[PDB]
């Protein structure tokens, strides 16, 4: 039984901060921004067009709008997902 630091998410949100047009490191962010309990978080960052987005922060973004009742916005971003662009 090991407990986890918080220390770790704070390192994590530093690099995002630094660099935000790398989807990559978005990406990590929003998924640890989950697993703490934070969705409310996850919203209000992915809501800002200044920060990058992949296919995988749209689905960690999804899953907070669950968490927080909004039920209207979830059925928004699957939408999204049905149909990257062209090709389903």
């Amino acid at each position: 039984m090991v407990a986890v630091s918080h220390a770790m998410l704070a390192t994590r949100e530093q690099e995002a901060n630094k660099d935000l047009t790398s989807p990559d490191a978005q990406a990590a962010f929003y998924k640890l921004l989950l697993q703490s309990n934070y969705p409310q978080y996850v919203v209000s960052r992915f809501e800002t067009p200044g920060i990058a987005s992949s296919p995988e922060c749209m689905e960690l973004y999804m899953e907070a709008l669950q968490r927080i009742g909004r039920h209207s916005e979830a059925d928004a971003v699957r939408q999204n997902l049905e149909h990257h662009h062209h090709h389903h």
